[PDB]
């Protein structure tokens, strides 16, 4: 049969930078609707418009047993009160895990069923987090660095609905008084 | 439902170690007839019959979809002219995907398809590799510190290391006049 290539690309920990990758950015003004302050986040839109974040995916072609991988950079920020974070990935498989990979920075996974039982990880440097299966994820900037990780998904795994750009997660993550703060979403029915 | 705890664990890029992880040492002495010198392993194991290679792994119950993760700490030595490696597995299930992400040392993968075509990847930190459905493979260590490294594999690929000795790796790794070279296995058939 007709084997796949085998390759090894390098990886910066330093910037998250792949060399080959396929780049992706999204901006402030790519995430309306995700952010509680809305208006917050028109303000900043207008602006700046600031990179929240830079994925560097190395992605196969969406075979059961295969695996992509992927850097991500998420610059640090606020709208409002909460804190920056990619916009949440929830499986079409649903039984399908990720492994996580903490490269440089601060911050967290936020983590929840598909009913909304939510939890918490922090993350620093050196932390792996095994998301398991049927578990919504999304990751938070909690410090004043860039927060920069590695994913490995399977192929098969997808994005889509269980909508997190109209419904979301039952939580949030915040700023107050200088601490960081897990609380409730008032946007979660 | 019953939902698989998320959680993080920590790993140190320094050294390996997982934290409350579990070790598997394998000692010299467990991997007869894995190198081209028999004599020079016996000799070797007589004098000292040192720790090859640590692995720390946080493994699930086998299940498709599942991932495990595990480091590597592949000490460094020679057996004869031949560099210290891992015993090196086919999955069980054939069509499954790896993916290593190199931390510290120097090093490199031997990679080979059912029929014997072998391919070899350096490896220094940065470099993560992709291991493609149905290739064997094994870790090498090729400089005087340890190779540490993270793999993560779909967690029902199994377990085949008796297609290694008892057949080898087409291609061994060897010291010759000071540069790396890598050639056939005289034991290959």
């Amino acid at each position: 049969m007709m084997y796949k290539e085998p390759f090894g690309v390098k990886v910066d920990f330093e910037t998250g930078i792949i060399e080959g990758a396929k780049k992706s950015v999204r901006r402030l003004s790519d995430m309306e609707g995700y952010f509680v302050d809305e208006r917050a986040w028109k303000e900043l839109v207008e602006k700046e418009d600031p990179v929240v974040y830079e994925v560097y995916a190395v992605e196969q072609e969406e075979k059961e047993g295969d695996l992509n991988f992927a850097t991500t950079v998420l610059y640090p920020g606020k709208v409002g009160k909460e804190f920056f974070f990619t916009k949440g990935h929830f499986h079409a498989k649903l039984d399908r895990a990720e492994v996580y990979v903490a490269l440089k920075g601060k911050g967290g996974m936020l983590l929840q069923t598909p009913e909304g039982d939510a939890k918490w990880i922090s993350m620093e440097p050196g932390t792996v987090v095994y998301v398991p299966p049927y578990w919504a994820h999304r990751t938070v900037n909690i410090g004043d660095e860039p927060f920069i990780f590695l994913a490995i998904y399977p192929a098969d795994a997808g994005h889509d609905y269980g909508t997190i750009a109209e419904k979301g997660f039952s939580k949030i993550v915040i700023e107050e008084n200088g601490e960081v703060k897990v609380v409730d979403n008032p946007r979660w029915k």
